[PDB]
Parts: structure tokens; sequence; C-alpha cells
């Protein structure tokens, strides 16, 4: 057919060329495939590239996706081990690495996944020097810092998925108690994507009403008690799902599709994602953790530098100390 | 063909039946068609019915829409003057009536459009006793009250589009100054959909941060001054567009698609829409104005009764007095 | 507590607690069931999604994982459990439960195992949603659609097998890659068994309103289609993403009442010389009543012979089933 | 002020101020231009939408009305003005400006008026976006696509007329209503002039991969298609919604690089015995380079004769134009 379509088609552009929205996902595991599936459902890429080190699972996942192309708007889905396939990617989503066993801290994955990053990131930069890096692998705050150092990239193009998912979980749990859609409850989780994350009690809001304005009995103590209980469920959520299911995949897939949407579509939406926060909250080491960031086609265009409460800043400084305690021990 | 498809098709259900998401738009003017177009783009209806009193414009608009059905997911688009077409509608959007001339207050449309409603609403109720009424016609707060009285409906199924659009305008103007997407700036406008509407200064928020927490200099006076200027632009917006363009259509079309989405899809999202607020803010007459409401397939499932600031409650009481000053003079 | 204060800062206007209007149940939270659930959620088809299985822990873990992405969805209630009372009044029930293929194993070899599973599932589905649409995905999909019809007592319009919607998608993708166009503009039909004896309707091939004759190896492509599942199973262990997307496609047409045409499994006795109660894929019109119309196409002699053989291959396994 | 404080509560990480990656310009903010703009906005195709016209007040009013719905959109910059510097570096330029039909008036009678308008528009477009794709909508679309090609000096792949994408949609809708299926599963092509001499490709008709022959009055339907615009113009004064949706459809394929097939206006010299530089609708493959491929179909004798006549009818008006 490649021989005979040459005479019921007139070619007007002898020069086919690159894709304008090429997205690469590294790692075709549970998280990688959920991210790729969410990115495809959002119609964000005209070319999707999958990279891994297990050839047979790579090819099977690729074929499975490819074969649903009737139902999608991504005309090129490709997969392999050779980073040449990723050349000139707009966005590279790194999901590769060790994941938590039951009861295991994300921080206990750091040495295994730094070693993996030492190989992945140089190869990414080689073929896509201008891409945005979106880090998902845990521990995400440390591996975003690591990716930043290994890549030589400016801060705007090295992003960790961070607390976008923790914040979505938090907003789900609170809106569940009220009986409204999570999109109309506003609250954010900042700091470590882990046990030391920080609820921003001062900013809880429903559809343009400060939480304190809903009811006379919703005072500072009520809010501290509520969030004490809700935040415990947030920090525990991943552990319980790992005990029950083995891993998490669907919610982070949706979160990464959310972040990719703002990045690819240049929306300048605000997300709590991992970036360098030296200079904020009394932090003086080169620690990355989640703060609100404006996202668009240049990556992080702006970082918020808010004036939060004394307690919130101190909890964030403590979160940075926890990260640094692990980060100081890695060798690059 | 209706004769010959009878032998390359086997009918398995001799009994075709009603539509599950039948939506009627009354009025095929600028607002009605923008609403119908937005409802179609959201794929909310399997049957869309258009009602008006001008037969030729009715048929032309119907055909124009019908002919783009390849690109839509609404298999039945129909139009006419006979309310029998609307039978068993889930949702009825009323956009019919006089609109503002240059400089004209929405309240100056009340007698003309009450008279129009005296004919429309009884006919709607006759063929769709269980529908949700969504009132768009101005002055929207008074005509929602009027529709409530004429219909005999419970409060949950009589909704005015209210300040959903005013709030969208407000969030656009503020987020424009910051340089972020309006979806991440949270602020609401309540009260009259008109000159006496009320910005809720106490609830301004960016992506889970209270506005006061962005910068030490953002204090109560800064916020009052900012909103003084922004709110003036909000109340003026419709007048300027009417002077320049003759009318407004696109933003209210999108707003009504937003409200219809929450209603049809049962999302329990919160919108500032017009409902009865006797019993709130010191209001003791049967005044409708915009307060935050939970919307789903039963219409308004819940109304927020917030504890706003003294000034906000007083501005809302004044807004209700302004509405009542006009509403007391209509005869039903 | 926020549970107690909401009782005071919200005024309920309705003391009615109606039922969801687009309640969708997925039976089986395996690889296929979750891919189906995820696609249905992405298409915003349900205001209530129910997941049923027999492994409590995996159920709850999958439910929690989906729930926690609710901010990015338009489905306000996601629930999971073992009790079919959770499924009551479902509009659509997608059955993905059962044994799946090992490497190189015919789908037909699964049938007696999955008949046994269906003898439990279907009567429990019908007890709580007697007016629902059944969409069968478990293999072998053509026989198990027949089984579901017999156990449920439903009319034929409300018992549908996912059939060759997926096989056709694969066919259209493969041909479209050779031409260099998007698969939605290549129109090619695969009918018959979802399996080794499927039939490409080469007489119907068309590009954007041009018949082939307006413009051998299309049999070669069909062979790649029949082998595709085996290849992926060998490489990956199973398939999930394409069938999830195909089920979401079918679900869209059913839930949104689109009257779209899909090659799905339904009774074809009376067509192509088939006198036994065999289900296989023919094109059907799908909407909120299920299959409203079935196409009676006049195919070539070779194509109707190939369909009769397909029916005989199915019947050869179906006839041995104790039901 | 909030303008001054944002300078302090945000840290800029980029002092680069790049250019939008999907900048779309619509020339003409009349009924067609705004319906096109609204559909493009609903499809979230552009991060920057530019509206150009020559009536300052209506421009600003339409811009403000669109802008104020931004919360419900995914287009962060919407701008409008008279100055083509606003359009710089546009990926796609949709030209809807010009005279439209009065009741009963041939589209061909508009051409000399709209050629004059194009002699101003096109050189200004090309000055500021030399690499853009031109999508011509103004009537008569087939001649004005030729005109745009000649004035712009663009290659043929980047000068596209909306052509019979709309006429085909109308044809498919009308036939689909008689059968009772969704129009996306009926495949029928209308080629030639967007106008009175269009040509139904009855040899290519197909339902979901079944040729008609697998299953007179399809000429009757085509007559309803040619008359449809006149009827709506008589009833409503103009048309807008269907062409807006059709332009959004074409724009989707171009902007998202889908390689979908549409019947659009392009040069057909060398086909169907046409020796003049006539543009009319044939099926074309659309992506981010514009038209990458044009179909050379082998139609029936009656269909190629009907296309030649269509070409002659177009040429009869086109030959009289001073350019
Ligand atoms: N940031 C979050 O919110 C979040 C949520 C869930 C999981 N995670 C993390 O995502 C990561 C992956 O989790 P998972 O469930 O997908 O695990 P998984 O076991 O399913 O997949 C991991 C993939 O990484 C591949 N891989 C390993 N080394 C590689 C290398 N040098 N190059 C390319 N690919 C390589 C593996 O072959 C494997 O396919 C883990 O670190 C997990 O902790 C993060
Ligand atoms: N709530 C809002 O935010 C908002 C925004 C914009 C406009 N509006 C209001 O929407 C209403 C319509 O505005 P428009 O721009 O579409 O005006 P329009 O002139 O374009 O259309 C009004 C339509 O109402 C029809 N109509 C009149 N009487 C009727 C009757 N008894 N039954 C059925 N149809 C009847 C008319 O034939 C006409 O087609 C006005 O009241 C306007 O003030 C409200
Ligand atoms: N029609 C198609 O195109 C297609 C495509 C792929 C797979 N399949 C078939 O789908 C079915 C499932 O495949 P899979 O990969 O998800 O397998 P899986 O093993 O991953 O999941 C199977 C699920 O079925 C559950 N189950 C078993 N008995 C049950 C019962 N009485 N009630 C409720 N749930 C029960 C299991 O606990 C398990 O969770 C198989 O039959 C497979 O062959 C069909
Ligand atoms: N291809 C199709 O299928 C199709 C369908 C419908 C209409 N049309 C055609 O689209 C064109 C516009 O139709 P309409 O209903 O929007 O007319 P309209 O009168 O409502 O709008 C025409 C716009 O063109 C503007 N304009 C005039 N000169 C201009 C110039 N130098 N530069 C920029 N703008 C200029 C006008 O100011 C006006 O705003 C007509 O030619 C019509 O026949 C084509």
């Amino acid at each position: 057919m490649h021989s005979l379509k040459e005479e019921f088609l007139i070619r007007l552009t002898n020069e086919d060329l690159n894709a304008s929205n090429k997205i690469t996902v590294i790692g075709v595991g549970a998280v990688g495939m959920a991210c790729a599936f969410s990115i495809l459902n959002k119609e964000l890429a005209d070319e999707l590239v999958l990279i891994d080190v297990v050839e047979d699972k790579l090819k099977g996942e690729m074929m499975d996706l490819q074969q649903g192309s009737l139902f999608l708007k991504t005309p090129n889905i490709i997969a392999g081990k050779d980073y040449e396939l990723t050349a000139n990617s707009k966005l590279v989503v790194v999901t590769a690495g060790a994941r938590q066993q039951e009861g295991e801290s994300r921080l206990n994955l750091v040495q295994r996944n730094v070693n993996i990053f030492k190989f992945i990131i140089p190869n990414v930069v080689k073929y896509s020097p201008d891409c945005i890096l979106l880090i998902v692998s845990n521990p995400v705050d440390i591996l975003t810092y690591v990716a930043w150092k290994l890549s030589g990239f400016p801060l705007n193009r090295v992003i960790g998925s961070g607390c976008n998912l923790d914040s979505a979980r938090f907003r789900y749990l609170v809106s569940e108690m009220i009986g409204i859609h999570p999109s109309n409850f506003h609250g954010c989780i900042l700091g470590e994507h882990g046990d030391s994350s920080v609820p921003i009690l001062s900013g809880l809001n429903i559809a343009g009403m400060s939480i304190k304005n809903l009811h006379t009995d919703i005072d500072t103590v009520f809010i501290k008690d509520m969030c004490k209980d809700v935040h415990k469920k947030v920090t525990e959520s991943a552990y319980e799902i790992i005990k029950l299911k083995g891993y998490t995949s669907w919610a982070i897939g949706l979160s990464v599709g959310d972040l990719s949407c703002s990045l690819i579509k240049n929306l300048r939406k605000v997300h709590p994602v991992s970036t360098l926060v030296k200079g904020q909250f009394g932090i003086d080491n080169e620690v990355f953790l989640s703060v609100p960031c404006v996202l668009g086609r240049n990556g992080i265009s702006e970082v918020f530098k808010p004036k939060l409460t004394v307690e919130e800043e101190q909890q964030l400084k403590n979160s940075a100390e926890t990260i640094w305690n692990t980060q100081k021990d890695i060798q690059l």
C-alpha cells in the first residue's frame, strides 16, 4: 500500500517534519501508563513516546494503546529503549524507579532512584535540551532537585508533581464532608510530598467564602482540629492504598494530566508543585518542595512567595529540614 | 427510505420512547442561541427544543443548528411555537423578553417581561410539571420570583442565572491583573444581578491562599480599594458592551452552559444563583437574589446561609430593598 | 465537626433523596474492569459509579485511588463492594469478571469457567437492576452474551456483547497507518466471532466517502488483527487499554442515546443461514434502549460463507455448555 | 495596586516572554467570524485568539464579551483590533470578512466585492505571519481561495478553503435522519463548488463500513443541500452556527495535526480533465503543515463529468476577475 497510495494521493509537502506537542513518558509501569492514558484522554500530544528498559512490556503496552487510536487524537504512539525516539520533546514525564513496599517511606527509595536518574536525565537532556522535565518518581522533592542538578536546566523547566495530588486528596476529603464537588472547596497542601506536608489552614475557602464565614462556630480551633484529622488521612492515604492494592496509579495519572494540561496549553494556572524554595520560610539550603506555581508553556513562569502564618512557615521550614536530612547524604 | 430501511434493519424495540435529557430553550434571540450553542457544545442534551413566537427566525435557527449535527452529540434538535414540543423537559431555560437599550436599567424591563412570563410559564408547567426552570431574562431576580409564583414549583426547581456571570466577570478582571487563569482566583458576587450587587471581600482567595496572605501590604483597606475599582467595572461591564455591540450573548451563553452542566450532570457544584433569601441578612420580604447554592439534578439541593461581615450583610440587605422597590409594583 | 456544622450552614430545599440518573456498574475490578471504569469516568458518563468484585481489599484500594482523583472528574459518587444492593437501579452494567487467556490460549477455552461465574453474577445483577442494559466484556464474549441473555431473561435489546467493536478499531488503525490518515476516516468492518474466526467485510471498505474502487493485503491485515491479542498477551500478559477505550465508546452511545452504529454481539439466528441461537458481531444501532436496530446486510458470497463458518465455530463450543 | 504588588508576591523564573504556540487569528467579527471564534474557543485550540475587523466599536464589544467568559475557557489571551501587528506569528488565520448573500443571490455574485477586500487583507496577513495557514471562509469560497493563493504567494498546502466540509455535513445529516442513525456513521461525500454545482459522490456512500450495495432519492437529498443556505438566508437572513462548527472541525485537524480527511478547496488542475487553475473541493489530508495530501479519486463517468461542469461554472466567473 505504501507503494500504491502513491497514485491516489498527491503529496503537496514532500517534507513531513517534527511534532509540535511531543510528549515522552519514561517508565511504562502502573504510574507511567496511567499518566500516558490520562495525557491521551486530554488530547495533549500529537506524538507520545514511551521509554523503559523492559523491551517486551514496552512493546505490549505500546501496542495496547496504539490499538485504541480510533478513539483518540494522538496520531503517533511509539515506544522503545533508545532515547533518540524522544528527540525534541516538549514535555518529559519521568515515572521510572522503585516504589514503596507496604509501610515503606518514600525517602527510602532515594538511593535506588538517584542511580536510575543518573542514567535517565543525561539521556533526556541529550535529545531534548529545551524540554520541560516533570518529575513524578519518589521521593519526588529530592529527585526534582537531582534532575535539576544533572540536567543543567533553568528552574522553570524542572518541575516535580509534588503536592498537586496531596491537595486534590485534601479537597476531596473536605468536600466529601460538606457534600459539594471538590472543585468548589479550596485548600492547598504544601511542603514535602510525604509525611511532613503542610496544610494551609489560613486559606480554606468554599466558592469565594472564607471557611470562617460559613458558621460562627468555625473558628481557628475548629479549623485546626478538622485539619489535624483530615491531614492525617491525607498523609496516610498512599500507605493504605499500597496495603490494599499494592500501589497507586489512577489519581496520580489524573494529577499529571492536570499539570500537563496547564503546561501544554499555556494556561497559567496555579499548582502546588516542587521547585526550589531556598530564600523562603527561613530555608537556606537548596531544598525543593511544593509551593504554588504558575504553569505554562515555559514551565514554571512564576513562583508565589506568600506571607503565611507563623505556624505554617515553621511547619514548612521543618518539612525542608526533613527533606535535607535525606538529601545531604546523596552523592552526585 | 423510511419505507426501504424496513428490510436492511431489524427493529428490536418497536417502542421508541422519550429522551432522558430533554432541554428546552425559550427565546431564539442572541442569548437563547448562545445558550443553546453552549448547551450543545457540552453535549448535555439528547433532545434540544427551541421555542419562540417568530416562526421564520425559529425555523432558520433550527435548521442552522441541525445542519451542524455531524459535529455534535444531540440527535434531536427541534423548534416551534407549540409548547407540546417541550413535554417532559428536564430543564427549561427562559431567555425571552425585552433587553436593555443603551443606558437602560435591567429593572426597566420588568413590566414588559412579567407580561411575557404570564404567558410562557403556565405553558411550560403544563407540559413539564417536573422540570427545572432556569431564568435568564432580565431583571433576572424579579422574574425568578415571578416564575416561582406563576409555576407553583418548589424552590429547588426555580433558579435564576443571577450572579454566576457577574462572578465570572469579577474573577476575570482580578486574575487579569495578577496574570493567572481565572479558575484559580476565587471571589464571588452576590445580591442583585445589577447595579446593587455585592462583592464578598472577606472571601477573596488564590488557589488556597487567602488574599491577605499574599503580601504584607494586602490589608483590609487595600482590598476595599481594589474591589471598589474592580466592582465598578463589573457593574458597568454590560452597559459598555451594549453601547459598543448592542447586546451581550457569549459570556452569558457560557455561564448558562456552566449552570446547566452542574444541573444535568448532578455535580453538586456551588454557584451564586438567584433564589429566595427571606430569612437571611435581615431580609423579610420574599426577595430572590444570588446566594451560593448547591446544584444538581433536583435543582438547588442546598442554599448556603453564611455569616458574612457586617458590611456585606448590610449591602445585601440594601440590594434586596432595591429589588423589592421595583418588585412591589408588579401585579400577579 | 464539619459533618454537624454543614447541617446548620446549609439549608436543604429538597428532603427527597432521589436516585442517580446515570448509575453505571462495573463487575470485576481486574485489569479490564478498571480500564473500563477509568475510561467511563474520563467520559463523564456516570453520576454514580459502582465497582463490584469478590476481593475486598483490592476493591477498596481501587475505589480509594479513583475517589482521590475526584477533583479532576465529574462523577460525584464512586463506591465499591461485594453486595449487589450497591448496584440497585443501574442504567448500565458492564461485566468484565472472569478467567482470561494464558499465552496462546483460545478465548473459547474460558467459557465453562466463566459460565459458572455468570451463573452467580447475572441473577444478582437482574435482582437489583431489572431494567438495566447489560454490556458483556468477559470472554468468550459472544457465548457469554448468549449466556447472559438466557440467565437474565432480558429482551435482546438490553443484552449486548462488546464483540468486534475492538477488532474493528484495530483493523481501522492498521489500515490507516499504511495510508497515513487518521483511523476515524477509514471505514472497515470486522464481524463475526470476537476471536480467530472473525470476518473482514472487504466489500464495505471506504475512505471518507470514497469506496476502495474509487481509489489481497487487506486479508493480511485481518490476520494481524486476529493475532493481536495473542501477541500482547505474550508481551504484556493481558490487554486492557484498548478494550477500556472501546467500552467507553460503546457506553457513550448507550448513555447519551446517540443512535450510533457499532459491531457488537447480538442474536444472528435468521441471518447468513444460521438456524442456531448464535450470537456474534453484526452492526447495531445503540442508544438508551440498548440495541434499537440490527443491520441485515447483503454481503458477498465469500463474506456470508465466512460468517456462517464463524457461527459454526462458536456453536461448536456453545452447544457443549450446561446452563 | 494589585499590578504593583504582583511584582513582589511572585518570583519570575523566566525573563523570556515567548510567543504563543497556537495563535489563531479570525479576520471579520461578523456573524460567521464570531461563530467561528466561539467554536474554536470551545475546542480549546488556541492559547491566543486575535480578532481583526474595521469597525472599532463592534470589535471591542465582541472582544469584551468573549473575554468575560474566560473563566469557562482555556484561552488565556483574547484580543481584538484593526492593526495586523496583533496577528503576528499566527499559526492559523481564518478569513471570514466580506459581503454575504442577500435572499436568492448566488455566492458567485459576491466575488468582485470580496476580491477587493482580500487585496487589502491577504498582504497584511502575510506581512506579519508569513508561515501561517490560511483558511478561507468568505464566499465564493472556491474562487477566493484561489485569490488568497495568488495574493499571498503561499504554497498550496497553506491555502485552504472551507469548501464542502459544510455541504458534506449537511448531506450526511439529511441522509442520517431518514435512516435513523447518527450522521457520523453515514459516509457521504459532496465535492466541487461550495454552491449550486456541487457533486454528490453517490458511488462512495457507506454506513459504518457497509457499502450501499451491501444494504434516485440521494439526488433529491443533494438538491435540499444546495438549497439549504438559500432557505436559511430567507428565514434568518444569514447562516452562522453550522459553518462555525465546520470551521472548528477543520481547525481541530490542522492545529492538532490529526491527518484527518476533509473535502476542502484546493487546486484541482490536472484532475477530471481540468486544465485551468480552478480550486474546488476534493478530499484532502489536514495537519499542522496544512494540506499534506490531496486525493486523486477515480469516480464514475457521471461524477467526473459533474465535477468538470462544476469547474467550468467556477471558471466562468473566475476568468472575469481582475487581480
Ligand atoms: N509523585 C507521586 O505522587 C507518586 C504517586 C505514585 C507513585 N509514585 C512513584 O512513581 C514511581 C513508579 O511507580 P510505579 O507504580 O509505576 O512502579 P512500577 O514498578 O509499576 O514501574 C516502574 C517502571 O520504571 C522502569 N524503570 C526502572 N528503571 C528504569 C530506567 N533506568 N529507565 C527507564 N525505565 C526504568 C521499570 O522498568 C518499570 O517499568 C515510583 O517511584 C513511585 O513511588 C509517585
Ligand atoms: N441574566 C443575564 O445575565 C443576561 C445577560 C444578557 C441578556 N439577558 C436578558 O436575556 C433576555 C433576552 O436578551 P436577547 O439579547 O436574547 O434579546 P433578543 O431580542 O435577541 O431575543 C429575545 C427573544 O425573545 C422572543 N420572545 C419575545 N416574547 C416571547 C414570548 N412570549 N414567548 C417566546 N419567545 C418570546 C423574541 O421573539 C426574541 O426572539 C433579555 O431580557 C436580556 O436582558 C440576561
Ligand atoms: N471482549 C474483549 O475484547 C476483551 C478484552 C480483554 C479481556 N477480555 C476478558 O475480560 C475478562 C477479564 O480480563 P482481566 O484482564 O480484567 O482479568 P483479571 O484477572 O485482571 O480480573 C478479573 C476479575 O474478575 C473478578 N471476579 C472473579 N469472579 C468474580 C465474581 N463472581 N464476581 C465478581 N468478580 C469476579 C476477579 O476477582 C478479578 O478481579 C476476561 O475474561 C478477558 O478474557 C475481553
Ligand atoms: N464558506 C461558507 O460555508 C460560508 C457560510 C456562511 C457565510 N459565508 C460567507 O462569510 C462571509 C461573512 O459572512 P457574515 O454573515 O459573517 O457577514 P457579516 O456582515 O455579518 O460580517 C462581515 C464582516 O466582514 C467585515 N469586513 C469588511 N471588510 C473588512 C476588511 N477589509 N477587513 C476586515 N474585516 C472586514 C465586516 O466589517 C464585517 O464585520 C460572507 O462572505 C459569507 O457569504 C461562507
